[PDB]
């Protein structure tokens, strides 16, 4: 517990941008791309008032539009008319992706007609389109193959306090090791985080911050319309505050919190404020009416694990379920814990065999071992329990491919 | 039920089959097997053939079964097991884990088969585990399979019963043949015994 994240001060002016939305639509071959710039302001409208939104490839401007506020008419009252939209269109761009993280900038001016800024704002833009179609995950009309790892913000002397050498540490030794996605198990990480990523080039399953996994039975909270309003929040923040990062392809429900009715709202939520990214969660059976994707965490590969009401199919059978149609990606798999990591192999011969398996998220990148003191002041790791705390869970806090500080295992 | 349609020696297979010209040849031998047939409670799956690739006329043929009795599926092997002309995928001799990604039509793993992009049909194998001469090797594995999938749902062995042909020595006693064994050629041999029984009927 604690303030363990950054704490700063922001100035605005009175009339300002209170928020901004960027989308980038393509032509069949990708050839083509349209930039679309949403608006919003705060403060006093004036007609003098101007938004310029203007897209740059490095030091080379690629395009600029402006306009006053006012958008298009919405319903019978009319529109909004403290917003406005500015569309760009982009010939043969540079798409983006984990492979080449090729980036824009965009930059939001509001200012007057003659000229002088008010204020500005900006995000890098990643021109990509990720789509489900025909039962696969298509980056750019691709089909991906999930190379990923489920990430939990953790330094052995810091605890849960994140720094930016730490996460450049983290992200190189993933793409060293061939990893091309991470998932933010199980919250919305600190923000420097999806700037790296989107930098870097790895796709990332942004998840909102919400497990219950203590309950009994898992869903007795999400399924109760009175936390309805709290789960919202932690997941419609999670989408006005990253739904600009190229590096989000795919928005999480949160983990382990059974499956209610709270969950297939919020679900539709997001499919409705944004078409671009789709929507998973592995609660309640990962195949529910919350997921677009089958998403298990550790079903096997050719072993059944027929649980009542939650099993966990082979992920080969899983696909062919009478009706199934979605593609599998296992949000959580091989669990690193100790000396493990064995049938890895397994794993991906079949997402290689098979096209509807595409890969899946180790858990997990990093040991989640505490550093103590012993009388001659020497350090080691510590675990569950090795500080009073009870009762604990002893050493399961412990799964990663790497040890806190980084060495492989 | 299957047509007597087997084109099997043509080049490409379905040469024949996809021509119009032989559509009426062809369309005599499905429909009046249904004429004849379609009363009989056994019979659940009609076929349109065997071994013609996968033609036009396949097509207008299968649609005259839907249209005419729409109490049983109608399934077809040629042209990759699984074309627009059959509601079951039906391969012949397609293994259960491994692939043999022939060009045009492959022969996928069947657990494979099941869940390739937009499929949705169930898969019965028309021929599998070939039990010529010492064989069915590898048989518990299609079993195994069988059970752990909803949609695979089985298939048909081949075959039943060694086609050999009873010929006799000098000394009149009788002695199985196969191809060329009268004289006949060019001809196959042994592949005309594939059964799991000798043509008496004594097991294999
Ligand atoms: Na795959
Ligand atoms: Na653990
Ligand atoms: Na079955
Ligand atoms: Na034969």
């Amino acid at each position: 517990s604690g303030i363990f994240r950054d704490v700063s001060l922001l100035h605005k002016p009175t009339t300002q941008i209170s928020d901004f939305h960027v989308a980038t639509r393509f032509n069949d071959d990708f050839s083509r791309a349209v930039l679309e710039a949403e608006v919003q302001m705060c403060g006093e409208l004036r007609d003098y008032l101007r938004v310029t939104v203007s897209l740059w490839q490095g030091e080379t401007q690629v395009a600029s539009g402006t306009a006053p506020f006012g958008g298009e008419i919405i319903d019978e009252r009319g529109g909004y008319a403290d917003r406005v939209t500015l569309r760009l269109n982009v010939e043969n761009p540079k798409l983006w992706s984990a492979e080449i993280p090729n980036l824009y900038r965009a930059v939001v001016e509001l200012h007057t007609a003659d000229g002088t800024l008010i204020e500005a704002e900006a995000c890098d833009v990643g021109f990509r389109e990720v789509r489900i179609e025909n039962g696969l995950l298509l980056l750019n009309g691709k089909p991906l193959l999930i190379r990923g790892v489920n990430r939990h913000e953790h330094h052995p002397l810091h605890g849960q306090v994140m720094d930016e050498q730490t996460m450049v540490q983290d992200i190189l030794l993933m793409k060293q090791n061939n990893f091309n996605a991470v998932r933010c198990s199980h919250y919305p990480n600190h923000p420097l985080w999806y700037t790296l990523c989107d930098r870097y080039g790895l796709y990332v399953v942004d998840e909102a911050n919400i497990e219950t996994h203590g309950m009994v039975p898992m869903n007795r909270l999400t399924d109760d319309p009175r936390w309805l309003p709290a789960m919202s929040e932690r997941v419609t923040r999670m989408v006005q505050r990253d739904r600009n990062h190229p590096s989000v392809i795919i928005w999480s429900l949160g983990n382990e919190s059974g499956h209610g009715a709270n969950h297939d709202a919020l679900y539709r939520w997001i499919k409705s404020v944004d078409p671009s990214r789709p929507v998973q969660y592995e609660g309640g059976g990962a195949d529910t009416t919350a997921t677009d994707i089958i998403c298990p965490m550790y079903a096997r590969v050719d072993e059944d694990q027929p649980f009542p009401a939650v099993p966990k199919w082979s992920i080969k059978k899983w696909l062919s379920l009478p009706g199934e149609t979605r593609p599998l990606i296992l949000c959580e798999y091989a669990h690193a814990m100790g000396n493990s990591l064995g049938g890895f192999a397994k794993y991906w011969q079949a997402f290689r065999q098979y096209p509807r398996l595409q890969g899946g998220f180790v858990w997990d990148w990093v040991d989640q071992s505490l550093i103590k003191y012993d009388e001659n002041g020497n350090p080691w790791s510590a675990y569950g329990g090795d500080f009073g705390d009870t009762p604990n869970d002893a050493q399961f806090c412990m799964n990663g491919l790497v040890f806190a500080d980084r060495t492989p295992h």
